[PDB]
């Protein structure tokens, strides 16, 4: 695999990881989603201080499109979207 | 460190800037630029039946250009991306089921 390869099944690999601990296993509950980031991109979550819980409840409400209260992979884009823009700031500052 | 979902997201957006940097903007793809970064960086996705034919990246293109300007930015590569984890999605689990 190339190293773009190995980087998209790691983000794969992490979105089961977490989704498979409650609930649907092929879905992301608020508490997945909340392990998941806190773990997976700390650089990023460190950022955000006191308001982190309120953040991480908008990101969520955001990418549940169809409103069901859990994050399937395709509404997992979303979250990725907005991660990949974040990193991307981080890369040039 | 990093952790290797970080390593995964710093390894994408490098990507995407060594392929920009080639020719016109050095912050947007022109086609040439995606079709060099597809064709090195997603080989098992560009080996997919018919997806090394013109037709497939220039359809891709032509979505990923929301403002019709013939460059991919960052945020229109987004889109893109979000096709290429969907199939590698699919690769993971056809992966775990041999
Ligand atoms: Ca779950
Ligand atoms: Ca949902
Ligand atoms: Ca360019
Ligand atoms: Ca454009
Ligand atoms: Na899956
Ligand atoms: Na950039």
């Amino acid at each position: 695999d190339t190293p773009v390869e190995d980087s998209l099944f790691q983000i794969i690999h992490c979105f089961h990881h977490y989704a498979a601990r409650e609930g649907d296993k092929e879905t992301l509950s608020l508490e997945e989603l909340k392990a998941l980031l806190l773990d997976s991109v700390p650089r990023f979550m460190d950022t955000l201080g006191r308001r982190q819980p309120y953040y991480i409840t908008e990101l969520f409400r955001a990418a549940d499109k169809n409103k069901d209260n859990q994050i399937c992979f395709d509404e997992f884009l979303y979250i990725l979207g907005k991660l990949v823009k974040d990193y991307h700031l981080q890369f040039h500052r």
